Protein backbone atom coordinates (compact mmCIF):
# COMPACT_ATOMS: atom_id res chain seq x y z
CA UNK A 1 0.00 0.00 0.00
CA UNK A 2 3.03 2.27 0.44
CA UNK A 3 3.78 4.46 -2.57
CA UNK A 4 6.55 7.01 -2.96
CA UNK A 5 6.84 9.75 -5.58
CA UNK A 6 10.02 11.80 -6.08
CA UNK A 7 9.89 15.23 -7.63
CA UNK A 8 12.09 18.28 -8.09
CA UNK A 9 14.72 16.94 -10.48
CA UNK A 10 16.13 19.21 -13.11
CA UNK A 11 19.21 20.64 -14.73
CA UNK A 12 21.47 22.87 -12.65
CA UNK A 13 24.91 24.38 -13.20
CA UNK A 14 28.01 23.36 -11.20
CA UNK A 15 27.97 24.87 -7.73
CA UNK A 16 24.18 25.26 -7.75
CA UNK A 17 21.39 24.13 -5.48
CA UNK A 18 18.24 22.02 -5.88
CA UNK A 19 15.59 20.62 -3.53
CA UNK A 20 14.01 17.20 -4.09
CA UNK A 21 10.76 15.98 -2.53
CA UNK A 22 9.64 12.45 -1.67
CA UNK A 23 5.88 12.25 -1.06
CA UNK A 24 4.68 9.07 0.64
CA UNK A 25 1.22 7.59 0.81
CA UNK A 26 -0.14 4.50 2.52
CA UNK A 27 2.29 4.34 5.46
CA UNK A 28 0.67 2.95 8.61
CA UNK A 29 3.68 1.92 10.71
CA UNK A 30 5.04 4.22 13.40
CA UNK A 31 8.76 3.23 13.12
CA UNK A 32 10.19 3.37 9.59
CA UNK A 33 13.08 4.71 7.57
CA UNK A 34 13.00 6.79 4.41
CA UNK A 35 16.20 6.64 2.38
CA UNK A 36 17.44 8.66 -0.53
CA UNK A 37 19.55 6.77 -3.09
CA UNK A 38 21.06 7.71 -6.41
CA UNK A 39 22.42 6.03 -9.54
CA UNK A 40 24.89 7.99 -11.67
CA UNK A 41 25.76 7.21 -15.32
CA UNK A 42 28.12 4.24 -15.40
CA UNK A 43 27.81 3.48 -11.68
CA UNK A 44 25.78 1.35 -9.29
CA UNK A 45 22.99 2.75 -7.14
CA UNK A 46 24.28 4.03 -3.80
CA UNK A 47 22.81 5.35 -0.58
CA UNK A 48 22.71 9.13 -0.12
CA UNK A 49 20.90 9.72 3.18
CA UNK A 50 18.27 8.27 5.51
CA UNK A 51 15.90 9.54 8.20
CA UNK A 52 13.80 7.69 10.72
CA UNK A 53 10.27 8.49 11.76
CA UNK A 54 10.65 7.83 15.50
CA UNK A 55 13.00 10.68 16.37
CA UNK A 56 14.10 12.23 13.07
CA UNK A 57 17.63 10.84 13.32
CA UNK A 58 19.58 10.94 10.07
CA UNK A 59 22.69 9.66 8.38
CA UNK A 60 24.44 10.85 5.19
CA UNK A 61 26.92 9.21 2.83
CA UNK A 62 30.50 10.50 3.08
CA UNK A 63 30.35 12.16 -0.37
CA UNK A 64 27.40 14.41 0.55
CA UNK A 65 27.88 15.22 4.26
CA UNK A 66 27.29 18.93 4.91
CA UNK A 67 26.20 19.69 1.33
CA UNK A 68 22.96 17.72 1.41
CA UNK A 69 20.30 17.84 4.16
CA UNK A 70 17.30 15.50 4.51
CA UNK A 71 14.25 16.77 6.43
CA UNK A 72 10.48 16.32 6.91
CA UNK A 73 7.04 17.90 6.57
CA UNK A 74 4.92 15.41 8.52
CA UNK A 75 1.66 17.19 7.59
CA UNK A 76 2.49 16.62 3.90
CA UNK A 77 3.93 13.10 4.44
CA UNK A 78 6.99 14.37 2.61
CA UNK A 79 10.77 14.22 3.04
CA UNK A 80 13.00 16.75 1.33
CA UNK A 81 16.60 16.53 0.17
CA UNK A 82 18.15 19.98 -0.02
CA UNK A 83 21.28 19.84 -2.18
CA UNK A 84 23.78 22.70 -2.07
CA UNK A 85 27.22 23.10 -3.63
CA UNK A 86 26.29 20.62 -6.36
CA UNK A 87 29.08 18.95 -8.32
CA UNK A 88 28.99 17.30 -11.78
CA UNK A 89 29.39 13.91 -10.07
CA UNK A 90 26.12 14.47 -8.18
CA UNK A 91 24.35 13.85 -11.51
CA UNK A 92 22.11 10.79 -11.14
CA UNK A 93 18.60 9.48 -10.95
CA UNK A 94 17.60 10.05 -7.31
CA UNK A 95 15.20 7.62 -5.64
CA UNK A 96 13.50 7.50 -2.31
CA UNK A 97 12.64 4.29 -0.56
CA UNK A 98 10.80 3.06 2.54
CA UNK A 99 11.60 0.27 4.97
CA UNK A 100 10.41 -0.53 8.50
CA UNK A 101 12.66 -0.25 11.51
CA UNK A 102 12.70 -3.47 13.51
CA UNK A 103 13.10 -3.89 17.25
CA UNK A 104 15.54 -6.18 19.03
CA UNK A 105 16.18 -5.88 22.75
CA UNK A 106 15.70 -2.24 23.71
CA UNK A 107 16.62 -0.72 20.32
CA UNK A 108 15.10 -0.13 16.87
CA UNK A 109 17.45 -1.08 14.03
CA UNK A 110 17.73 0.50 10.61
CA UNK A 111 16.97 -1.85 7.67
CA UNK A 112 19.57 -2.93 5.14
CA UNK A 113 16.93 -3.48 2.46
CA UNK A 114 14.07 -1.14 1.55
CA UNK A 115 10.66 -2.55 0.64
CA UNK A 116 9.16 0.15 -1.61
CA UNK A 117 10.82 2.53 -4.05
CA UNK A 118 9.80 5.54 -6.08
CA UNK A 119 10.33 5.73 -9.81
CA UNK A 120 13.09 8.33 -9.43
CA UNK A 121 13.77 11.89 -10.51
CA UNK A 122 16.66 12.96 -12.76
CA UNK A 123 19.22 15.47 -11.42
CA UNK A 124 21.72 16.74 -13.96
CA UNK A 125 24.60 18.93 -12.77
CA UNK A 126 26.34 20.19 -15.86
CA UNK A 127 27.56 23.30 -17.59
Amino acid sequence: QVQLVESGGGLVQPGGSLRLSCAASGITLDYYAIGWFRQAPGKEREGVSRIRSSDGSTNYADSVKGRFTMSRDNAKNTVYLQMNSLKPEDTAVYYCAYGPLTKYGSSWYWPYEYDYWGQGTQVTVSS
